[PDB]
Formats: structure tokens, sequence, C-alpha cells
């Protein structure tokens, strides 16, 4: 379960990357941020998309990612970092 | 109820749409945007409402829109792509 | 349910709106508009507190805040929007 | 329950504070401000890492603390401030 949403998300980062350093023209690394911080829904204070192609893609790009990301995060917390603090608890 | 979740979302987008172009002269297409990334709580990082009317707008379409946008995103990632993906990791 | 969590959302918006005007120098539909954007987790793409004690308010609003505005707005798209649009799916 | 997610919410913010001051430059309070709008959420109008490092560190905090702080807000909101106004709404 936490393998394929690890790799369907990282699936998901790399399209974003390659679409907003090909059309936007961000450097690599922040195409990859800003994918980041949309679909986790944190935001990027700084830019916005400049092209209209930019942003009809961000816009599906969001409905289509934040499921998927959120059901990663939420996988990670209770079935990998839960387990590693609920344990740890123990005396 | 996927269906109808798509129609809800979709007019409550066109009714923003057709208010931020009117009201804050955005271009359509930028109206859009900024009522995507306002209702899925992305936020845009260089546009906020410029009038008194699009700033008390906003807060009333936030508190109307988050609920159905997520319920339709929630559907969305597991009413039509849990499934998609769940039988395709069957063998 | 819905009336007090609707009170206790207007009073914790009250307080921001007061708060913001009064030590950032917000006009009171700014500081209203940006407490709401905070509190929806949207927040603003123009404004961030400029002073300490606004930046030391507003970790502590958000942390106080969120949880309850939620539960509005979960309560408000179920007990108020979802019956309003299920009994209007009835032929 | 609530103590240790305090607790370990409480590092999670140190560690960014400590991050962002050193290799952002950013003042202390400023580090903090950014780690919570960040991982709530929230988001910062204003501000986005600028150095390669700080992208990087930024994207993993986002994945490893959100779960984390949501569930510090989901149990406060529900084991400390429910029952504070549950039981006050007993006559
Ligand atoms: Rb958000
Ligand atoms: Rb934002
Ligand atoms: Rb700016
Ligand atoms: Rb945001
Ligand atoms: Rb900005
Ligand atoms: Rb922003």
């Amino acid at each position: 379960e936490f393998q394929v949403l690890f790799v369907l998300t990282i699936l998901t980062l790399i399209s974003g990357t390659i679409f907003y350093s090909t059309v936007e023209g961000l450097r690599p690394i922040d195409a990859l941020y800003f994918s980041v911080v949309t679909l986790t829904t944190v935001g990027d204070g700084n830019f916005s998309p400049q092209t209209d192609f930019g942003k009809i893609f961000t816009i599906l790009y969001i409905f289509i990612g934040i499921g998927l990301v959120f059901g990663f995060i939420h996988k990670l917390a209770v079935n990998v970092q839960l387990p590693s603090i609920l344990s740890n608890l123990v005396p």
C-alpha cells in the first residue's frame, strides 16, 4: 500500500517537474518545489504560472493529484510514523 | 454521486470565474485559476482581491465552496482513482 | 451543533479582525480577510504579519482556530448543504 | 496522546526554526513562522526558500511534518477543545 502510494506520488511529481520546467521555464528543482507545495496545498508565495497552458495544467493537476498526495501522507503518518512512535512509547 | 459532485463543482467554479472577471477585472482564465486555487485551499501567491466587494465575496465563497470541492476530490480519488488503480494491482 | 459552531467561528474571526487591525494596522475588512484565509488554510498571497507580536499571535491563532473553522465547514457541508442537495435529487 | 503529539510538534518546529535561520538566514521568529504556516499548509505569501538546500529540505519537511501537525491539531480540537465546549453547553 505504502509502496504503491509512494511510487504513484513520485510519478505525479515527476510529471509536474517536467511540465513546469518545460512550459513555464522553471529550473527543475523549482518545478519540483512548485509541484510539491501545490499538491500538498501549502502553495507558493512567489510563483504563479504565467502561461495559459500552465494555468490550465495546474488546475487539472490539483484536482487529480491532491487526493493521491494526501493518501500517501495519510498512510505515511499512520502506517509508518505512528508505529515507529507507538511502539517507542512502550517502556 | 460523482456526476452530481462534478456538476456542482463546475457550477461553483463558473460563478467564481464570472465574479472575479467582472468585479476584479481578471481575464476569465485567471478568474478560474484564482477560484480553483482558493477553493482547493492551495491559494495564489500573487493575487489578492483588491476591492471590498471582492474580499467579502471571497470570504463567503470559501466557506460555501470548500466543503463541496473537497467532497468531489475525495470521491474522485476513492470512487474513480482507487478502483482504476486497485483493480490494476491484480496480477 | 451548527449554531454553536457558527457562533464560535464568528467570535474567532472577530478576535482576528480586532487583532490585525490594531497591531498590524490593517483596515478592518482586510484584517477579517486575512483571518479567514489564514484559518481556512487558503493563505494570503500578499500579506504576512510585519511585527513579531503579529507573527506570534498568528502562530497561536492557527493552531487554536483551524480545528474549529473546519469543524464548522465540515458540518455546514454535511448537515446543511448535503440535505438541501440530497433531498433535491429526489424526483 | 495529546502530550506526546504536543512534544513531537514542538520538536519538529524547532528543527525547522534552526534550519531556516541557519541555511536561509531568517531571523529565528521568521524561521518559526515559516515552519508553522508551511506545515499547517496555510503557506507564506512572501517567502519561498532561496537556496536549493532550502527547497529540498522544505519538500521533505512538508511530507514528514504535515501528518503530525494535523494529528496534533485534530486531537487538540477534539480531546481538549470539544470537551471544554461540550461540557459548557450543559445548563
Ligand atoms: Rb491548505
Ligand atoms: Rb498559500
Ligand atoms: Rb510580491
Ligand atoms: Rb495554502
Ligand atoms: Rb506574494
Ligand atoms: Rb501564498
